[PDB]
């Protein structure tokens, strides 16, 4: 479905590293940026998923990362990585985020690249489908709708 | 949906690590032995990986690991065994293996741990479906199998 800035964002269902479902309402009353990688065992995506990390004030809100990865390949991910503090779930059994955020790459059965700011209402302040050809998502531009809340 | 020892072995369509497309016919002329986890990158099927290329004689035929880990999982999990002649191909995109081999976990998108032995002309001469609350499969009675072909 197509999401608009200004609307409230849909709920979804994914799964932590430890197999646990996971909702919007998880993380009520903080200021969330998604961001959605096609897998975070690749260059571009593991990069950005750092990026928006250490960037990102944590004791303001929540960086959210959510990708197609099964969970023990974001588990194991984040062990490489030697970070305790990253958020990554996972939508591989349903596309639930995916199908509900408008971001499902459907002949790769991945997510495409995209960053989405909501603020502590779940209203969506800030929207990035990355389009192709495009480097990276403009980390900048996300952040700071982010650190506007 | 039910494959039994004496069955036809069916076709699949899967990814290797470099997203190519692979099919059983890819695979004329050898026979097999057949290695289904639910994920590499959980330690005891990173164990049931390594045993059957370990144990297996590969120029007598061919070690497949089949699993719906995305094939970028597979890639690095290759890379960082140092397991550069070990086969793995993903499930991931349309679960056309497992569901042709009747081994889906519909509840979790995963497939079952499970082991299938080919002979040359693709009659399946052993099968395993790991039961729930068992240890491992039987290496022993699928190496012994694949042996004697």
């Amino acid at each position: 479905q197509q999401i608009n800035e200004g609307d409230f964002a849909p709920d979804f269902t994914v799964l932590d590293n430890d197999l646990n479902q996971v909702t919007l309402a998880d993380y009520a009353g903080k200021k969330k940026l998604i961001s959605v990688v096609p897998s975070i065992d690749t260059g571009v995506c593991d990069q950005q998923t750092r990026k928006f990390n250490s960037d990102a004030s944590k004791e303001e809100g929540i960086v959210l990362t959510i990708s197609a990865d099964l969970p023990f390949a974001q588990k194991r991910w984040c062990a490489s990585a030697g970070l305790d503090n990253v958020i990554t779930l996972s939508d591989h059994r349903d596309l639930s985020f995916g199908e509900n955020y408008g971001v499902v790459m459907e002949e790769l059965r991945l997510l495409a690249r995209a960053v989405f700011v909501l603020d502590a209402d779940n209203k969506v302040v800030y929207k990035e489908i990355v389009s192709e050809g495009t480097d990276f998502p403009d980390f900048d531009a996300a952040l700071a709708a982010y650190k506007n809340i």
